[PDB]
């Protein structure tokens, strides 16, 4: 029936592709928390199911040949999507601790598998990871339809409040958050450092929401002669310790911002609709002198749906911030230069790529 | 360059986390309507078209509905799931989420696959299984079950699945019809493709409901009897079919005789030793020059990076999941299941669609 057929058969498969695409993820996870990753990636050789259970495992198991086949599978199938090399050799006897008789296979880290490291952020996203994939978040995204209906934000839906609020209640979600942010501030300010411009010549500057790991403290690291001025809620402000060249302030950024020659918004925005950005943004005016600079560290989804792998992983977090805040959101460049705009800013944009989809885009006064 | 090479490395790491976000995201542009209205439209429709469309309930703020369900459909245009197209507004446009920007959605292919009101040519009753939070939930308990080397099921709901089918009525209505769902496209595309019904005078059914099955069948091959065998429970409530004998039983103890069996999607479900006591059974079922004809996914016996060897991967860890033993398996693995139950050296297998082949073993 040549070729039609397959074009069918093809479609079908597809669909399925579509509505399974879960798995990978939450066989990395599983991966990820066995400690097998964490053997992959300290491995000069590729290494068997067996072999990197008992690696990773110190543990006495209740049924070690049955933990290993579930490995082995798993890796098979991280395998057929490229994120581990699989080889096979033959028997030489029966070894039962793998799934096939004839035939044992041996795992190796992908190029990719280092951003799962567990040690330290030493170019990891695992911490970010550890969020993407928590219970709390997942459960928002599958009550997303009744979340819709009501205009509401999926997260608020299903727990009954807004996330901001709901990691205040619970200490180990909010340790989840912090270590996220945490995170992905550091691989983001570390690349910042080597590939932007905009923090020379500037003699005090204020981060919106940071303070603790601070990012001042590695930006002013590099700038010994730029004062640092770190702005977040009291609650935050009141377990921030002394740090050189940097003082801490308390207070709401939509009742006032502190003065600089250049505030910093990085991943502050994206959880506003445009008129609390606006808010936000104007307080920011008033705030800097003219000459001055905001500077903000966001993704910028293009002006239409490519389907790339840039592209792809914007939209994704659009809809992150959709599940998360309901009128969070995403923007172009477009979108950006039109707050600005509103909220006072010059007909002056400069636009930087630093790393894995964020910007820094800057408006002077 | 090794900047560049980082970056896109970067961008693999969290595309690899975040990969449940498409199906999520499919869920729920159907459980609103959208999907449905998007396959019956004779052009692109924009969001707020969608949503007036689909939506019968008062909405208490539908500007924001819209901006919502355009955000997702944005997000499926990116993965050529939905069409975009994008025109300049002439007014003032808050219900798509760009100011300056319009865009308008239409199904692609592969949607049709999504259709509701259940017909021909749609799984979405398997979909509404494969995403049903019951069963996903399950996926979060992996690592630990892993460690006792029990099924993922169980360490979450303390028991096998389908002893817990028989606790959740709208769960078991969920299975059951995506069971029946796909048995029915498998079987459409196996009376055009297969011809290893030819000539048998009795088929025996093992786990196949209420006879849809062999109603179909013998639909086209009209001098052929069917049994359909099942549980008692399941067989007490299946409604008469013309030409097919309902019989109660394990398939543990023993099963019914005729000129073949049909084992669709049973084989998956268990271990190789449970396997072999089904196949022993259905040896000594069977008259001479008889046929066991196996409806599975068949695995490749490497780990290939093919659309379809991920298909049967993904599979099989869905087997991993729902019942620990339960597992796809490598042409080679089920032959030696055939000679462990008894069956020639003699192996046949029809490709037949969707990763499902027809493979046959003879007495
Ligand atoms: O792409 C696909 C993804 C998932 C599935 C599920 C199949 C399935 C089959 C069973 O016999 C029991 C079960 O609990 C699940 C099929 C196709
Ligand atoms: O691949 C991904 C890349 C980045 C993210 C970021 C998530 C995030 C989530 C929040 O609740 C607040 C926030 O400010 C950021 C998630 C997935």
């Amino acid at each position: 029936d040549s070729s039609a057929r397959n074009e069918e058969d093809e479609s079908c498969m597809f669909a399925l592709k579509l509505l399974g695409g879960f798995a990978v993820p939450f066989t990395i996870k599983a991966v990820i928390e066995l400690g097998v990753m964490d053997q992959l990636l300290t491995a000069e050789r590729a290494m068997s199911a067996e072999e990197l259970v008992a690696a990773a495992v110190a543990a006495q198991l209740p049924r070690p040949e049955v933990a290993c086949t579930m490995v082995d599978r798993l890796l098979r199938f991280l395998a057929s999507h490229s994120v581990v090399r699989c080889t096979t050799e033959v028997v030489v006897g029966t070894d039962d601790a793998t799934t096939t008789t004839c035939c044992r296979r041996s795992y190796a880290a992908s190029p990719v598998c280092k951003w799962f490291a567990r040690n330290g952020v030493e170019d990891s996203v695992l911490p970010l990871g550890m969020m993407i994939l928590n219970k709390t978040f997942l459960d928002s995204w599958q009550n997303i339809t009744d979340a819709v209906l009501e205009g509401a934000a999926p997260f608020e839906k299903t727990y009954g409040m807004p996330m901001f609020e709901y990691l205040s209640t619970n200490g180990p979600l909010n340790t989840v958050f912090h270590e996220a942010m945490a995170n992905h501030s550091m691989i983001i300010t570390k690349k910042l450092l080597k590939f932007f411009r905009g923090f020379e010549g500037l003699d005090v500057l204020v981060d919106v929401g940071g303070g603790n790991g601070t990012t001042l403290q590695m930006i002013r690291g590099q700038y010994k002669n730029m004062r640092g001025i770190n702005y977040d809620l009291p609650h935050v402000i009141a377990q921030a310790a002394p740090v050189e060249g940097v003082e801490h302030v308390g207070g709401s950024m939509f009742d006032n911002i502190p003065r600089g020659n250049a505030v910093l918004l990085k991943w502050i925005l994206h959880d506003w609709d445009d008129k609390a950005c606006i808010k936000i943004l104007k307080n920011c005016y008033t705030a800097l002198h003219v000459r001055g600079k905001v500077i903000v560290l966001e993704y910028v989804v293009p002006d239409e749906p490519e389907p790339t792998l840039a592209a792809q992983g914007a939209f994704e977090l659009d809809l992150t911030m959709l599940v998360t805040f309901g009128s969070g959101k995403e923007r172009t460049q477009r979108e950006f230069s039109e707050l600005a705009m509103e909220a006072g800013f010059s007909r002056e944009f400069k636009a930087t790529y630093i790393f894995a989809n964020v910007w820094a885009l800057e408006f002077t006064k």
